């Protein structure tokens, strides 16, 4: 019924001084777990790697190091212009502002009804008792670029196209030297993950807006969850904080450093590398007194490819980890319900 067809965030958002009873967790489920403290710092050293000296050994053992510890690290000297990286979260924000009805002719609800995923609007709502995320998102098919369609992007500002196709062949190339470094340090051969995710690997944007929120201890701005596909490439405008990272069940701030991304693995790749690196749970916590915009480019690997432990990782005393699965069944797999508390990786494993 209505609760299948959400009001965006932003709308709802305007004006309370109290969240709306679906976005609130319960007290046991909230970042602080019922207190106002909800993550704790980074101990050192924070994974930074510089993208630019990536080929020498002490900058590929960082990266090593970053990816066995937390799945995630920023990258410096990425080679994405500061100017770029500005102008796309701005094309991002002024789509933002725009009036509701503008926004909605980009909707993701078809007919205003029923939910798919590209578009603007929120996640999918399956049942009433859902709690939701206080968040919206525009979420957009990149590559392969015969599989986009064009009405869902927005038309104004008119830039917004081009900055999008400019800036995701940016994260294509950072995408490109993260994976052949991975590669080369678990001795699979450079182009090994390249050819993996295959011509026909798919790239999506997820451009995030978190509003404000009058009461950050009881929502979330994206619930905790991994990402399905191999390799995330995250932009936050202006290093605004809220993205937390789980290790051993504690909630970590992801610190900031000014014209940094962000790289996370994604659950295709934990199988693909038999686990030796993990795909990182992260969620964003919403603050007070501003707004908060991401930029997420989505890197998964093409759909027939079966997603299973690189046969060089393996041996008599290196087993296989986790089971084969089809990358397309494996992301229909992640659209399904799930037991709370469950990960649907873990039902994978061997
Ligand atoms: O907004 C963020 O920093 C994280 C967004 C995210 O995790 C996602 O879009 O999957
Ligand atoms: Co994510």
């Amino acid at each position: 019924e209505s609760w299948r067809v959400p009001t965006p965030v932003q709308e709802l958002a305007a004006g309370v001084v109290e969240p709306p009873t679906q976005f609130v967790l319960q007290e046991q489920d909230r970042p602080g777990s019922g207190t106002l403290l909800f993550a704790t710092d980074m101990p050192e050293p924070i994974p930074v790697v510089d993208l630019s000296r990536l080929a020498a050994a002490d900058e590929a053992s960082k990266l090593r190091s970053a990816l066995e510890t937390w799945g995630l690290f920023l990258v410096t000297k990425h080679g994405i212009e500061a100017s770029l990286m500005d102008d796309v979260m701005a094309a991002s924000r002024d789509f933002f502002y725009q009036p509701l009805e503008a926004k909605q002719e980009y909707s993701n609800l078809i007919g205003g009804k029923r939910f798919q995923m590209e578009g603007y609007g929120n996640d999918m709502v399956k049942s009433k008792d859902q709690i939701l995320d206080w968040q919206d998102r525009l979420q957009l098919r990149v590559e392969p670029q015969d599989e986009r369609n064009l009405a869902y992007w927005p038309k104004h500002p008119d830039s917004f196209r081009d900055l999008l196709e400019k800036y995701a062949s940016k994260t294509k190339i950072v995408r490109n030297k993260v994976l052949r470094a991975m590669g080369k340090t678990l001795e699979l051969g450079e182009d090994y993950f390249i050819s993996q995710i295959g011509d026909r690997a798919s790239a999506i944007a997820r451009f995030n807006y978190y509003p404000p929120c009058p009461r950050p201890d009881l929502v979330f701005g994206i619930k905790p969850h991994s990402d399905g596909g191999a390799v995330t490439i995250l932009l936050v405008d202006k290093d605004v904080g809220g993205l937390q990272v789980q290790k051993d069940g504690v909630w970590y701030t992801v610190p900031s450093m000014p014209h940094t991304l962000l790289v996370n693995l994604g659950d295709s790749m934990e199988i693909m590398n038999n686990g030796i690196f993990k795909s990182p749970v992260h969620r964003v916590v919403t603050n007070a007194e501003k707004e908060r915009l991401s930029l997420a480019m989505f890197y998964g690997v093409e759909g027939q490819r079966v997603l299973e432990p690189a046969l060089g990782l393996l041996g008599e005393e290196r087993p296989a980890r986790y089971r084969k699965i089809m990358a397309s069944d494996y992301i229909i797999g992640l659209r399904q319900g799930i037991a709370e508390g469950q990960r649907f990786i873990e039902t994978l494993k061997i």
